[PDB]
């Protein structure tokens, strides 16, 4: 069995669709997944045992001349790949218009999505042969795991969802794998941010323990954040300009791992390793990890400026069990 997969984006939401290939790999012996996602991402599918091939799509930086030569050669190149395979089925686990218009509408095979009711965007459902419903209150990895179980015939497991991506990097882990822990410092928007002074208390804090950190970067103010945090402790880094897969491999190698509410934070969640991540204007109940080992810490008021080192160093203590 072949089946095609249409999740394009958001790193938070590519990550969450693993667990439903995991309970359908578990089901149906043989199954394999092609799957559809944004170029940035297009590593991650590639990770999971019954991942075949990888489709990647940049509707974004096409749309912005999309009738242009350049876009047109690669949109044709997309159309043809999508199209070449007749797949026994194709899941629509994105749920929005603009993608089951441009890629789940043209794909060969019997699609299946969320109906009205609990698609993202209603109008979605009605590109799909099957619409299931799917309850809007759960966590969104239940949610594409009933998906996929009720679109391949098999009851869902009961069991807490597995990612599955881990073995990937176990294999190569880094040689100081366990020596260290990764601050992940970089998000979206300025009141999801920790402040800087509160990131360099917390390493302060833990300056006589042992522990080495390691600070990512993949843009130049972020590159900029690191150096500052890093500025005066020997025992902390600052990582090289790396790839998803790279980055993906440190974060492999961690004992533990801090973060703001950011795509790095689920991938952390996605590789089964302890993390504490800390909110502010956004909400765990409605966008948190999934992973039992992903400990959520909230920030008085929600504001993160709020939130002392101190806090979160005794968070880690009394979640240390779990780390």
């Amino acid at each position: 069995m072949r089946v095609l997969i249409v999740k394009t984006s958001s790193m938070g939401d590519v990550l969450h669709t693993l667990p439903a290939l995991t309970d359908a790999q578990q089901a149906i012996p043989g199954i394999k997944f092609d799957w559809v996602v944004e170029e940035g991402f297009a590593q991650i599918p590639s990770w999971h045992a019954a991942v075949e091939r990888v489709i990647p799509v940049a509707i974004r930086r096409w749309r912005k001349a999309w009738f242009s030569a350049p876009i047109k050669a690669e949109r044709k190149a997309f159309r043809e790949a999508l199209q070449a395979k007749n797949y026994d089925a194709v899941i629509d686990a994105q749920g929005l218009v603009k993608s089951a218009a441009l890629v789940t509408r043209l794909a060969h095979g019997v699609k299946h999505g969320m109906d009205w009711q609990t698609a993202r965007e209603p109008l979605a459902s009605l590109f799909y042969n099957r619409k299931h419903h799917i309850a809007k209150q759960q966590h969104a990895v239940e949610r594409t795991r009933e998906l996929f179980a009720k679109s391949l015939g098999y009851s869902k497991p009961q069991t807490q969802g597995d990612y599955a991506i881990a073995q990937h990097f176990l294999t190569n882990l880094p040689t100081d794998a366990g020596e260290y822990a990764v601050f992940l410092h970089a998000t979206t928007r300025d009141d999801k941010h920790w402040p800087e002074e509160h990131w360099r208390e917390l390493i302060g804090l833990l300056a006589d323990s042992g522990i080495r950190i390691k600070l990512p970067w993949g843009a130049p103010h972020e590159e900029e954040r690191a150096k500052r945090l890093a500025e005066g402790f020997a025992y902390v880094e600052v990582l090289p300009k790396m790839s998803l897969e790279g980055v993906a491999r440190v974060l492999a190698g961690a004992k533990f791992v801090v973060s703001v509410d950011t795509g790095l934070s689920h991938l952390t969640a996605a590789l089964d390793r302890p993390n504490i991540t800390v909110y502010g204007p956004t909400d765990p109940g409605l966008i948190g990890g999934y992973g039992k080992n992903q400990m959520v810490c909230r920030a008085p008021g929600n504001e993160l400026s709020q939130l002392t080192a101190n806090a979160v160093k005794q968070f880690i203590e009394e979640n240390a069990e779990k780390a």
